[PDB]
């Protein structure tokens, strides 16, 4: 089952964030940023499907989540572009990783699960 | 479906927090606090089941997370006593109440996700 | 000097949390909450000459932040009555505590920082 | 006078967090980060004196936060590589900016504080 899921929550209006942009890079051994896969948060807030296990190997990952154009959305003025998460994925270790964002205006929180 | 849930997760580990335990109380007609429903969290970190629609009327609420026993059990030395999260139910909104904590040593965040 | 110091910032608007209302707790050797210390906070979102060193005996604490009333006045109808802080203070000789926190609508966190 | 100030805190110990590398960019006309300032966060957990005024000119900054090295000194694995915070400056004239971090080892919050 998926290897890597995106959760993302509203504080605002105390709902999940719907409709989120959500890119993520794997870093290249050139150091640059290879686009690896994208989707947009369902109405539950979650993101699932992005990758499958045989392509998510172990190296360094970023996760974009396009904040700024949500709140605008919302018509809501944001101090942020967008919130990063920048991780190592590893293999000896629980399986899953849930990546977890609770968005404010601006401030945010994110958290991740690694589960198996 | 519960009109209540509780997910607690834990900061340091990236995990759910699990077998911690947690009181629900609804405030009384003299301002005291009565009992209303209690669990432990899952392997999960959720708790389900905690009432009913027909019982789960307006009012007051707290629920009651037991983090420093949490911490304890994992030999670190925590805080807080608990982390008390203080809401007024009310039926003109989103039907489900999902309470989640995140919590970590000497901090913690608590979120509100009201959906139907 | 000050041993118990309390600060709150806005997440909504990236600002301190101003003229937010703060009432501290002491449990009673009865087991009540008995009143210890009340103010509001500054223009910097800080509250501070809540009491003394010598008054500010070992005990379970409770710090209140009124924050309902914070979202109200700004017209915003937030989930939670307060924000509630419960610690024991001063078990291990005397220390200086600022609780911190981070208010949304329908979410917020809090910290302590503890310093000897 | 500091227009641009981070300030990092650590949620296992309660404390500030000392000795936190941070480098911050601008993005340059070409779409690329072009190096901006660095320094570490003090004993108070604070960076101040990154720039002027006068250098701190419009454009979209990067704040990147080494949380990993400073969870390995303290004999920790965290999760993240480093947080990151993205933001417009001074687009509608001059600001003051504090960037504020909440670290733990598998979570972190990050907050602005802006003010004119
Ligand atoms: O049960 C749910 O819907 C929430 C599951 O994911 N949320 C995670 C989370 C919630 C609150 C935080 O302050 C940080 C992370
Ligand atoms: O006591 C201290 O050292 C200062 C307290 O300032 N707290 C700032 C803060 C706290 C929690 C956050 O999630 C973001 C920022």
């Amino acid at each position: 089952k998926c290897p890597l899921m995106v959760k993302v929550l509203d504080a605002v209006r105390g709902s999940p964030a719907i409709n989120v942009a959500v890119h993520v890079f794997r870093k290249a051994a050139d150091d640059t940023w290879e686009p690896f896969a994208s989707g947009k948060t369902s109405e539950s807030g979650e993101l699932h499907g992005l990758t499958t296990e045989e392509e998510f190997v172990e190296g360094i990952y970023k996760v974009e989540i396009d904040t700024k154009s949500y709140w605008k959305a919302l018509g809501i003025s944001p101090f942020h572009e967008h919130a990063e998460v920048v991780f190592t994925a590893n293999d000896s270790g629980p399986r899953r990783y849930t990546i977890a964002a609770l968005l404010s205006p601006y401030s945010y929180s994110t958290t991740a699960v690694v589960t198996n």
